[PDB]
RNA sequence: GGGAUCUGUCACCCCAUUGAUCGCCAGUGGCUGAUCUGGCUGGCUAGGCGGGUCCC
């Protein structure tokens, strides 16, 4: 029915680490 | 071999596409599926692997 996510459309984000 | 730190690599969450590009649909809303940037002053005693350093 619907995302549970409220957008989930970017993400990653830890390449220094 | 273990622990800590850094880097690289592999995933997740939130915000911005009235930030840019591609694809589908449509008169402008939705979809991250890919890449980049900003917020790590955000969550790594939240995870795995490799290398360097230090310690044992």
């Amino acid at each position: 029915g619907i995302s549970y996510g409220r957008k989930k459309r970017r993400h990653r984000r830890r390449a220094h680490q």
